[PDB]
Order: structure tokens, then C-alpha cells, then sequence
């Protein structure tokens, strides 16, 4: 409560760690989604067919998402949306974390597991969409709605 416009540590950091697409294909690819809450148009990409984000093999058990907010800044988020959408290719996507939550000025790892039915064959979707507040409720950021991944699947049973 101050001088004009202080200057204080940044906003919000979520990126996709790289050390999951290993896993992926052997290959290293990071994806910054959101910047010091100055989110990047990253969205398309994700549901447009990238080299990484939406096609994730069977042998993907899990992928791995990392945030962080800078120095004291500790953001408040909640998932609105984490759940498939498939029928025969039916899954259901799980998180490392609670519901509900803090993101952390420590660069923090958030697993997210897909657990398949292994039913039919072939590639069912999943929806994800999570808001943040400030520690009091008042909402401040908001992933747009569009996330959506794609888990391929066997029949196993």
C-alpha cells in the first residue's frame, strides 16, 4: 500500500515437464502454458494435434505437469474439470494432488494418472479445466476451456 505501481515477485508458473515426454519418446519437449499468469495461446496447440500433448500411448501410465509461483505469491487453484470422455476407450484420469489446492514458489511436480478400463481399443479423450483464486476465494486466473488429451488404449482384462 504504496507509491505507484511497486515492483514485487511474478505471477503464476504451469508448464508441462519435459521429463515426461521423455517417457514419452525417448525425445525431451516442455510446453510453458501459463507465464506469470500471462498464459500463452498454448491452447490451441494443446487440442490441435501437437508432436506431444494430445496422442499418449497406452504404456503412458501417467504424465507429469509442473508449477510454481514466485517468492510469496502462493495462488490458490481448483480443478473445475479432470475426467474422460470415452465410452469403449473408457479411463479415468486421476491427479498427484488434491481438488483443491496451493501452487507453490517451490517448482512442484502434479503427476496425472490414467488408469484405462482396457474395454475396446483405440483412443478415448479426457477433459481437464482448473481455476485459481487468491487465498481469500476471489477468482484471478482461469485455464480456458479447450484441454482436452487423448489416452490410446488396448483391451486388457
Amino acid at each position: 500500500g504504496s507509491h505507484m505501481l511497486d515492483q514485487q515477485e511474478e505471477s503464476l508458473y504451469l508448464w508441462i515437464d519435459a521429463h515426461q515426454a521423455r517417457v514419452l519418446i525417448g525425445f525431451e519437449e516442455d510446453i510453458l502454458i501459463v507465464s506469470e499468469g500471462k498464459m500463452a495461446p498454448f491452447t490451441h496447440d494443446f487440442r490441435k494435434a501437437q508432436q506431444r500433448m494430445p496422442a499418449i500411448p497406452v504404456n503412458i501410465h501417467s504424465m507429469n505437469f509442473t508449477w510454481q509461483a514466485a517468492g510469496q505469491a502462493e495462488y490458490f487453484y481448483e480443478f473445475l474439470s479432470l475426467r474422460s470422455l470415452d465410452k469403449g476407450i473408457m479411463a479415468d484420469p486421476t491427479v498427484n494432488v488434491p481438488l483443491l489446492g496451493t501452487v507453490p514458489h517451490k517448482a512442484s511436480v502434479v503427476q496425472v494418472g490414467f488408469p484405462c478400463l482396457g474395454k475396446q481399443d483405440g483412443v478415448a479423450a479426457f477433459e481437464v479445466d482448473v481455476i485459481v483464486m487468491n487465498s481469500e476465494g476471489n477468482t484471478i486466473l482461469q485455464t480456458p476451456q479447450n484441454a482436452i488429451f487423448f489416452k490410446t488404449c488396448l483391451q486388457a482384462e
